[PDB]
């Protein structure tokens, strides 16, 4: 679809068997998500945005469905405003920024 | 044009009489720009991103022309790594997400 940026392009995501509202977030290296129990092994990391660097657990090959949209790959969980698919996911479905 | 996510979507923009390099961000509500000096009259803000929130000086009514489009609203300035393009402006622009 094409999404207008009026309003926060938020859209549900299902991760772990579970549905999620997730913003799209062009300026997101990496997709962070909230606090949550995902199945697999996890590796304490760190990454930084605006307002600093925060402690995240880094999960690798995760499902996750975009809008209806597969994808599979890494991540992030810790102590976020928001659900955030970054680059990495956005990638993986064809997203591109049209104007 | 159509920009993909393979890399950091960055592009030039004119603010204040100078050309920078900024980031396309939609899941920004508001536009960060780097420390700059900025005439006119500001009042003091806090916005909070990944890790916290900053102190920020709004300016309002600033003309921002982003690769070529014309473009003029609310920008904040304050100690941010990278420029950053918001919705505010991105609105403007006709920019839209697309998969
Ligand atoms: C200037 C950023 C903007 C003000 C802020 N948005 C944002 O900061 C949103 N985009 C993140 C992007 O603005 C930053 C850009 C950046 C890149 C490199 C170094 C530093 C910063 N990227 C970024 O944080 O990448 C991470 C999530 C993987 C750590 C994510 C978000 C959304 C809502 C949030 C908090 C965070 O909370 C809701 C309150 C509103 N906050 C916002 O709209």
């Amino acid at each position: 679809p094409q999404i207008t940026l009026w309003k926060r392009p938020l859209v549900t995501i299902r991760i772990g068997g579970q549905l999620k509202e997730a913003l799209l977030d062009t300026g997101a290296d990496d997709t962070v998500i909230e606090e949550m129990n995902l199945p697999g092994k996890w590796k304490p990391k760190m990454i930084g945005g605006i307002g600093g660097f925060i402690k995240v657990r880094q999960y690798d090959q995760i499902p996750v469905e975009i809008a209806g949209h597969k994808a599979i790959g890494t991540v992030l969980v810790g102590p976020t405003p928001v659900n955030i698919i970054g680059r990495n996911l956005l990638t993986q479905i064809g997203a591109t920024l049209n104007f």
